[PDB]
């Protein structure tokens, strides 16, 4: 008797380039890719398990483009700079970014600490800022590459942070590549999801939220968002075949989010099979084991991750020792192996390069001995995407109806309902009665939404500065 282990690690970005400038308006698409892109699937060559991915499409473009050496990247151009040419307002986003990380355990430098306590910062010591901000983010891969310099702490020169600059840019060069070659390998699955990372089951019904919260105030949906739906998926399906060169069977639905009208869009673009959250089948189904695999209505397959597994990982174990996080996982799936009279299929599904910065050496102690252990257990097996879909030992019950929410409680309230996330909902709707272009979908993707209406916070007015920069140019 076996227990089936299914790791599905998502990965995303919006788009941070403005529409009229072309200027990337924050960096993050640039610093996880040098730290967690590329390194998350590297694991495979070192480790003989299965590992699967999903990558969104608008998160491939913008990967594309810095490879391609087009991205101009403002706060990058503020590190890359001799900081005798630093402007005033650079030197203020990188004391500003270097505050809003210095707690994280990768930005652990003490020539950092030092930094942060002076009242004025020389040409020598803003060095050392804008290559330390560039060296907390290294990669598992160039870790070992540039141990020498990482070990070096402070008086970095212009020729040091250029020759950092230059592996980075080497790592996004080979990014795509190694999706592709694990891909190719047997290593892992790769999925997409629909393009922009959307709401879909809002954009095909928005009185879906009333299942969960029947007391939600929403906008006038006064137009209709079911063909931009179709087409967030349809796009999608065409990126994947660009880069893949077969069309996918399988999606993740962003935030696990479906709803009964979602799951048969899935299932009319010929998805096959996809994950959810725990939550929305507790909510959809009597019996809510979800070590099962499901089918909607006998035409898709659907299976729901472990919530308390994946909750751990993203929010409990960068707290921890690494051997001690390792012990009580491996614990946890032994306690679920002995609990079940068939073989479950656990699903840990999460983002895949937002946790690791909480943790010791950016996850490395952690994901090593996890995966080294892995390694050598005998009634554990970790499958791809496809070997869970087609699996033929394992057992499966048929779902007829789900309460249509995200992994987020199992509702939309992260998105929709409260007075400044309706604004951009009621703002979206009247771009889309003029709309004339694709940008229309960039506006629909989850994270302005995400964003909006939360307390104030660095650098987050950016998000909303690219949000009705889209609605605008969507209208031209
Ligand atoms: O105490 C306040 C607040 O502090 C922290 O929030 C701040 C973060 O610490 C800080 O890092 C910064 O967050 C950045 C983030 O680091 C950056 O990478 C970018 O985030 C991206 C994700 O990286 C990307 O994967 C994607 O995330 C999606 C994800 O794909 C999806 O599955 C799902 O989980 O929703 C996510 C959000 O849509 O996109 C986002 C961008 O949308 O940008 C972030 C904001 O600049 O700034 C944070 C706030 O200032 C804590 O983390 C937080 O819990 C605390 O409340
Ligand atoms: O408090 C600041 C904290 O920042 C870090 O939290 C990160 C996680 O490490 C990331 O993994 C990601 O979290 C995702 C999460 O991966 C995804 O599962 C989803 O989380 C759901 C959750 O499963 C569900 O139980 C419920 O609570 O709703 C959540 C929200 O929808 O979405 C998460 C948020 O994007 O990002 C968070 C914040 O970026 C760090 O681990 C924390 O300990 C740290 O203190």
């Amino acid at each position: 008797k076996k227990l089936f282990l299914v790791f599905w690690w998502h990965m995303h970005q919006p788009l941070y380039r403005e529409p009229y400038t072309g200027e990337y308006l924050l960096p993050w698409t640039f610093f996880h890719a040098v730290k967690d892109y590329y390194d998350m699937p590297a694991y495979l060559k070192d480790f003989e398990i299965k590992l699967n991915f999903n990558l969104t499409p608008v998160l491939i473009d913008q990967i594309q483009e810095y490879a391609q050496g087009k991205a101009k990247d403002v706060f990058l151009e503020a590190i890359r700079k001799d900081p005798d040419d630093l402007e005033k307002e650079e030197v203020e986003k990188l004391i500003e970014f270097t505050k809003l990380n210095y707690e994280k355990p990768i930005y652990r430098f003490e020539r950092i600490r030092e930094l942060m306590n002076k009242e004025k910062l020389n040409r020598e010591e803003l060095l050392d800022l804008q290559t330390l901000n560039l060296l907390a983010w290294c990669g598992r891969t160039l870790r070992k590459d540039l141990k020498d310099l990482l070990n070096k702490g402070r008086n970095y020169t212009q020729e040091e942070k250029e020759y950092v600059l230059n592996k980075y840019f080497e790592i996004i060069k080979k990014t795509l590549s190694i999706y592709r070659e694990i891909k190719e390998e047997g290593k892992g699955s790769v999925s997409t999801s629909p393009y922009y990372h959307p709401l879909i089951p809002i954009l095909l019904n928005p009185n879906c939220v009333y299942e969960t919260t029947p007391n939600v105030k929403i906008p006038d949906f006064a137009v209709s968002f079911r063909e931009d739906a179709s087409k967030h998926v349809e796009l999608a399906k065409e990126k994947y075949f660009e880069i893949f060169g077969e069309h996918p069977v399988y999606m993740w639905p962003p935030l696990a989010s479906v709803s009964n009208e979602a799951l048969e869009l899935y299932y009319e673009k010929g998805i096959n099979m996809l994950a959810t959250d725990e939550v929305i089948l507790k909510n959809s189904v009597e019996r809510a084991s979800p070590y099962l695999r499901y089918y909607f209505r006998e035409l898709i397959s659907v299976f729901f991750r472990d919530k308390t597994l994946s909750d751990l990982i993203g929010f409990s174990y960068h707290a921890w020792n690494a051997e001690d996080a390792v012990r009580d996982f491996i614990g946890r799936l032994k306690k679920i192996h002995e609990s079940v009279d068939f073989q479950p299929v656990v699903f840990v599904v999460l983002d895949g390069e937002n946790c690791w910065e909480y943790y010791e050496e950016n996850g490395i102690p952690f994901l090593e001995k996890l995966y080294s252990t892995l390694e050598k257990e005998e009634w554990i097996e970790t499958l791809t995407l496809e070997e869970a879909m087609r699996k033929e030992d394992v057992k499966t019950e048929v779902i007829e109806s789900v309460k249509a929410g995200t992994w987020f409680d199992g509702n939309f309230l992260k998105w929709i309902g409260n007075k400044e996330k309706n604004e951009y909902w009621k703002i979206l709707i009247e771009a889309k009665k003029k709309a004339k272009n694709d940008y229309i979908l960039v506006a629909e993707g989850s994270d302005w939404f995400w964003w909006q209406g939360e307390e104030k916070a660095p650098f987050v007015e950016v998000f909303d500065k690219l949000f009705r920069s889209f609605v605008r140019r969507a209208q031209e």
